[PDB]
């Protein structure tokens, strides 16, 4: 059998966290029905997001599950698969407040993004002249904008969605996404890292006929979000 690694972060709710000291989520399921279809031994290593792309490219993880969104830099420097989910960048703040109702509002104010996000280089790229004061973080993200140490933060529109209705956060979405993100795996550019990039995308192209990727997004999210 083929010994496959999956990075994440397991402080990604609901795509991958931990509950009752169980690492779960969405990308735990997706992985564990790749595993059936292709003969792998998955094996979870949860590290900090701004470390999970370095781990990849030194060898010792074999991919990421962790919505990484697919970048013209990301192209260069390594492989992916076909998109498993599609949404758009999301600026969320705290309930109550209408002083930001967009991307053009953060202009003075204090944005919280995951360090070696695709989420701070485009907030760098739409901070033309140093107005914004981005403030990275790879934890406590959500937590410092419900309680005021910062003023937004951007990320998926589909778990702040789930931290607002699920979870009951105090926070609200501002504004629409200002941007589509396209999530696949990276891969390493190597025999290894294609090897598993057309595999990979074999079982994707499977799930996807079947239903069994859109069982697991409705177990997740209460959407089909693979749609
Ligand atoms: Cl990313
Ligand atoms: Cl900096
Ligand atoms: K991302």
């Amino acid at each position: 059998a083929t010994e496959v690694k999956v990075g994440m972060s397991g402080r990604y709710f609901p795509f991958t966290f931990v509950k009752q000291d169980e690492l779960q989520g969405f990308e735990v399921d997706v992985w564990n029905e790749i595993g059936k279809r292709n003969d792998y031994k998955v094996e979870f290593v949860t590290a900090n997001f701004s470390g999970l792309l370095g781990l990849l490219e030194t060898g010792r993880i074999d991919t990421i599950s962790n919505q990484i969104t697919i970048t013209d830099a990301r192209k260069a420097k390594y492989l992916f698969s076909d998109p498993y989910v599609i949404d758009g960048a999301q600026i969320t703040v705290r309930k109550g407040n209408e002083a930001i109702k967009g991307i053009d509002d953060l202009a003075g104010k204090t944005v919280a993004v995951n360090l070696g996000s695709n989420f701070e280089q485009l907030l760098r790229n739409h901070d033309k002249d140093g107005k914004i004061n981005i403030k990275t973080y790879d934890t406590g993200i959500e937590h410092d904008v419900a309680l005021g140490r910062a003023d937004a933060f951007v990320m998926d529109r589909l778990s702040a969605l789930e931290l607002i209705e699920k979870t009951g956060l105090p926070l609200q979405l501002a504004g629409s996404p200002f941007e589509t993100i396209e999530n696949a795996w990276p891969f390493v550019n190597n025999e290894k890292g294609q090897q598993l990039q057309g595999e990979v995308n074999k079982a994707l192209a499977a799930m996807r006929a079947d239903g069994t990727l859109s069982q697991i997004a409705l177990k997740w999210f209460g959407t089909d979000i693979s749609q």
